[PDB]
């Protein structure tokens, strides 16, 4: 897998961000994770976490997996990095997302995220509290 440059246009919620990628705007949906919706418990905290992570970053990168790069709603599917730190993994490690939507062929970072979920759960963090 390879990291590609992109720039934040706007944070949207816990697991979706609008980025400029190859000079076109697109909504990216974070691979392998599921945050609460804004109206649900921890929804606002997941949104605020992803917003601060993305907005604070000097450099945002997108990393596609081996499989489909857009979903059925035309959203990009990627691992997103903020100054080298994976947002997907970070949300999970904080108990602000569950591992979810694991489809064959786009699952390269599954065990890494599962490892992070295990530790958030062990710590009784947020969603796991
Ligand atoms: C994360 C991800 C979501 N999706 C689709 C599955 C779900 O379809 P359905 O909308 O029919 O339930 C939806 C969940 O996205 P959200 O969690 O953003 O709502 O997005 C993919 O198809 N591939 C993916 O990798
Ligand atoms: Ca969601």
């Amino acid at each position: 897998l390879h990291k590609e440059p992109a720039t934040l246009i706007k944070a949207i919620d816990g697991d979706t961000v609008k980025l400029m990628y190859k000079g076109q705007p697109m909504t990216f949906r974070l691979l392998l994770v599921d945050t609460p919706e804004f109206n649900e418990k921890y929804g606002p905290e997941a949104s605020a976490f992803t917003k601060k992570m993305a907005e604070n970053a000097k450099k945002i990168e997108v990393e596609f997996d081996k499989g489909q790069r857009t979903d059925k709603y035309g959203r990009g599917l990627a691992y997103i990095y903020a100054d080298g730190k994976m947002v997907n993994e970070a949300l999970v490690r904080q108990g602000l997302a569950k591992v979810a939507y694991v489809y064959k062929g786009n699952n390269t970072h599954e065990q890494l995220l599962r490892k992070a979920e295990a530790q958030a759960k062990k710590e009784k963090l947020n969603i796991w509290s």
